[PDB]
């Protein structure tokens, strides 16, 4: 017959969220309860009915007793897990109670940059027993799982926090409990607002304005420095993410600048040859074109992108 | 009867403040007296009154004696905290005094941009009983808990520091002890000063000088630079900072110098366009308008944002 | 007699690959199956059938036993592995069933960037038997070792996975067994096309349009900007990569640029020489030999290299 | 027992790792010597049996909490973060001298900087060892033919003026006076860096800029002076991470001002050379255009003697 | 009488070699031989000759029979030593056979950069007896020390290995033991070839071309950017090495093409101001003078060097 272990986990902090190495780090507490009646022990009256051990002496007493523990690990964990407290509380019964208190960096694998920076991301810590059902099975400490008030993080803001229960197979052939901690969260976009796109549009708008000054060759000296410009944006914004082996959102838009920016050249290139051979007039006329193309060709590339993605 | 647990806590050293982390670093010593009856002992004569243990010994030997210690957490601790001393001193009476010396980062979630930089923020560090006060109750350790004087932080400089006892429910439903060291401490502004405000200013003043060149293409062409420069100063600012959902002072300012920025450009276009059409005379009236826009218009924009968030 | 030691090993996770430092970082589960007939035991009925031992007492068994253990060293570790569990479980029959829970870095010596970035590499763990072959010999733990689904990682992709036994002589004049986990993986290019490619590309085209303004100072003065860029390039890319002695395909093609950026400025600096001395009418003639010659010197160039590497 | 007993300290620092001025801390290898003779620790020893017997610490604890005795605890007042231990062991004589040796790395805060003469400066470096217990328990003295700085330190910026040991109370957990161990140096920066990155660029800018007035170009000085005014904008930027968020204004952090200055008036005043060719002036502009060529040397040499008088 | 005690190091892996920080870093293995009678120990037949402990209990063990222990330190360690394996081998002759696998750094005090990057440089590992030569004097266990075949270092190869032994006196008066492991290696100059001589050379060589083009201003506008660019290039080069008080032969190559440029600027400056004061055709005399100088110059100032420092 399999004793039950009530898994509780309440991540405290998020420290961070490493976009880029698609893993994200809380200050955490795991509480497990856990009766194990050869555990219980007899009291004097007038002697203390609970006992506090260290997780030191707690498992070399198990040893002792060759009692089996509900040997668990972190699947996602990465890296060291920093213990706070490891606290362990026997009653008569022979109930532990069991305190676990860390700082920890997990994987997400489940990052999709897709729609970046208008994204929602997957953020969970798996808990497997390392033992098979048939052993122990897991059980929802009711009360306890989820996230706290002061988590600490400004960007990402948590849409839903849900824990569930289910199966692995990784040491075992037998199914094995598995205790999930799973949250959503999604991007304050004002970062993005205040430091890519209003510079962008500033540039783009202000670089618009000296179209009315009608030398060609200025048009196209300026496009040339907008490109580099953009292509510096793309080395800002290549480095907040991974190597993606796909095309952000973002990605795309800023492809969008160049193949625009690209164009502005080329067509004021040719504005310009009219001018040095005799057909200025002609340019002048031609010219009314390229002064409203330009601001429709950025606006006409706003809602190309949104249709593709959304 | 609950016995009283004496929490002093005196951080020495602050080793410095990630405010783009949201969190500070301290080295610090906590200071416990706990007077445990069953721990007191009788002595021979010439053998010592205060027996001297290992934290590691101090524990053994009260899971030994099946005696409950006052076990604590620092609830906003993020990270390892290296320890330097774990020191226990047991008087004849029964009084446990323990020492803990560490280096150790902590969660400030009480990080307020909204002024930054002229701002002053709140550093916490949180000290829980993970017993309910039906056990223990946490009392200030009077002539101990502080900071000290060479803290070694250049940039901060603390307003006030403040102690004060409180409850959590944090693995009990029970109500529980919070021993709390807060300290507010605000920003020394020379180095905003020195290398952001004097030289974003020394651009703009020295910009408007070549003004009473009364070449408008050079002008439009300056404005065009300055905007690139400002765009910069924006990343350098963006990087001190999170990614912060909200908008700074400091966001508010770049953002002003490119509303600016972007109509000295339009209008130097305009006055610009005027000598292109033949109305040369009529761009040098106008022009003396021109020239005093700038200097208002920063400073029309000063009271603005001065009003706005003072 | 030597007695068989089933070496398992499977990589959960890629937490990197630091192609930089020459080395990759993989959270994994070493598993070991090692039958030892001296610890085999009886048991009363009701007192389990499988004894779980923490790692530490395990050792301090076998050290009271006088009995030998297969020690193993990971060769290619680097620095610390941060180790999530240590769990021994000893069956009556003497069975040992050994888990070893690990994040940790590892040499890839294996590195060729001659082909970087369309480069295939070989990653590979070394698990070595401290104790010869006449002592102990390392058994395929089949149904276990390999790498895992989510391995987190965005830039590389493993083409395959192989494990096989060996010897090596490191500590020992004997013989002595060492079990490989090998896998190689590929780079995804979308990157390299997205940030260096594209922009490269972008910069020669839109460049190449300004030549039909026919002012060769103008061409002259771009050719020279594009070679600064270019060498920037050169810098962004020499960080992706180590201090190399060897060149890269990447290192060629940036050189190529250079060579060809470096005539086309002297090549225009003797058509404009050709303007200056009365001789317009015949630059604007072999005007047509240097609009052409630009766009196939980058595709002369193309073959040029694609045939060296390939 | 008979008093307080004396409690023998050394400390020597075998290298500096690195000094990281903007976290204002500093980094050492180093090997602490501690003799202590405890009466009681004293034991008599069978023939065939070593005179001095040799502990790990770890078991040499657990052996004075055995035997209820209480050892001299110490602690780093100013140690920041982790520290690494190489070697931790004890030799006990039968006399019951107790000799104890600490090989680490680590960290130690020094809130000792002043930066007000930056770069020219000389700054103190001290780690401090404070016994726990008071000084009517245990007093430190000074173990000589140890205590110092070695040879190979491995640092190439600073450099080493004097080296000086001294014992002193603190008061930090008793009321009662308690024993501090002093080890300070005093070191000074290597100016060669600052000189082949900083000082010579700068000149060699101002210098060649000069150069160009005599182009009689006004247009292109003040195009030139706005550029070098970003430039010194950018050094600034560059010093500026060199140190900390300091309150207080540098000496270079005043050089840089001086630049910014000097070469804003530079673009005022040419802005107005070019202004008087704009009017017909042009020939009066080429008069007092002679002022403004000799000004700019001036200006900056005037302006190195005004802070080398400020500053010393 | 003193007992031998058989020191063997090899160095398995260079992680890699910080020249900033004036340290290198090495995976290796120590290997110890050390008869001790006092260990030796009688088995029954069929028991083990050869006792495998854990270097925490064999300690206990030698601690338990009052048996010193040859106690080393490493000289040049810098921070942690992360340990592998501490594994020991005690026959029933007392011979100890000691083995300690570590990641691990070390001070490199021997550096040289005054021919940087054409150096050659000192590596070293030193292994002292904490007690004198009259208890244990170290002797070179022979067959293993020296470096391995897959270092995975690409900037660096090294040039030769040597072992042998002296004495230190660092907490004793009287002489103890040192074994020392060095090693020298030198650089691979392909990165400084392919990112600092090749681009310098191709922006000077682009730059003489627009001397054909006889206009003097642009070469004076040339110059002057040219400088800028040193300038930054000095600051590349200036990371890679530490605050240096002496003057590397790169730090001379630089200020070489600072006081050429400088000049070129200088002299251009002349010429022109002839053009500006009716002497138009003096200039164009003089002006191959300067065409010829500039390679002169560099050429003149390449042997100057490569002489003073060679
Ligand atoms: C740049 C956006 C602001 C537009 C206003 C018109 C003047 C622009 C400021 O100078 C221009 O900046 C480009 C970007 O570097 C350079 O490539 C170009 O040669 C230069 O003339
Ligand atoms: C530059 C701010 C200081 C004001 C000095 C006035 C003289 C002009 C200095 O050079 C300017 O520098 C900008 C920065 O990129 C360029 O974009 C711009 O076209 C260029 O004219
Ligand atoms: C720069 C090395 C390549 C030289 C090729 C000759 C044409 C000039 C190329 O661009 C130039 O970049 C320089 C560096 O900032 C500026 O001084 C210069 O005014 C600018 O036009
Ligand atoms: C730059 C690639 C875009 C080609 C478009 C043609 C118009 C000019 C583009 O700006 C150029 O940017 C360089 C910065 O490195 C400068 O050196 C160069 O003098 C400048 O004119
Ligand atoms: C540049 C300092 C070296 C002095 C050399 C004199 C020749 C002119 C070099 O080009 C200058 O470079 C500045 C970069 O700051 C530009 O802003 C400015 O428009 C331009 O005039
Ligand atoms: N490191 C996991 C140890 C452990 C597991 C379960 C319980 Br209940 C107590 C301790
Ligand atoms: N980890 C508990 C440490 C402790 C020791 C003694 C006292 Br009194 C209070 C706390
Ligand atoms: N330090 C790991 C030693 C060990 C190796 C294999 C087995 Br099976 C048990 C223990
Ligand atoms: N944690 C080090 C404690 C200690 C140090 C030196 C001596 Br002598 C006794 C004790
Ligand atoms: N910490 C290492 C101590 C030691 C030294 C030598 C040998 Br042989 C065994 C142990």
């Amino acid at each position: 017959e399999p004793s039950d272990v009530f898994i509780g986990l309440k991540i405290d902090q998020i420290t961070g969220i490493n976009q880029k190495e698609e893993n994200f780090s809380v200050v955490g507490s795991l509480r497990i309860d856990w009766r194990q009646p050869l555990l219980a022990f007899e009291h004097a009256p007038g002697e203390p009915k609970h006992r506090t051990y260290t997780l030191a002496t707690f498992l070399k007493l198990l040893e002792e007793k060759q009692i089996r523990w509900p040997a668990f690990t972190y699947h996602n964990q990465q890296g060291r897990m920093d213990f706070q407290n490891r606290l362990i509380s026997l009653s008569e019964d022979g109930t532990v109670m069991y305190l676990e208190r860390f700082t920890s960096t997990f994987q997400a694998p489940a990052f999709d940059f897709r729609l970046f920076p208008f994204d929602n991301q997957l953020f969970f810590i798996h808990v497997d027993s390392i033992f098979p059902q048939h052993l122990f099975r897991f059980q929802e400490m009711q009360g306890f799982s989820g996230l706290g008030d002061q988590l600490g993080e400004e960007e990402w803001i948590v849409t839903e926090v849900n824990t569930h229960l289910t199966t692995h197979n990784e040491f075992t052939k037998g199914d094995a409990s598995r205790f999930v901690l799973e949250f959503h969260a999604e991007r304050h976009l004002n970062y993005y607002l205040m430091r890519i796109l209003i510079p962008v549009l500033l540039i783009i708008t202000v670089s618009w304005f000296t179209f009315f000054l009608q030398d060609y060759t200025k048009r196209i000296d300026l496009a040339g420095g907008n490109l580099l410009l953009f292509i510096a944006f793309n080395f800002t914004i290549s480095s907040d993410l991974p190597r993606l082996g796909y095309i952000t959102l973002m990605d795309a838009f800023l492809v969008g600048t160049f193949i625009i920016t690209a164009l502005v050249v080329l067509g004021n290139v040719w504005l310009r040859r009219l001018e040095n051979h005799g057909k200025q007039a002609l340019a002048r006329k031609l010219d009314i074109y390229a002064i409203t193309s330009y601001p429709l060709a950025y606006l006409l590339g706003a809602l190309t992108l949104w249709l593709l993605f959304f």
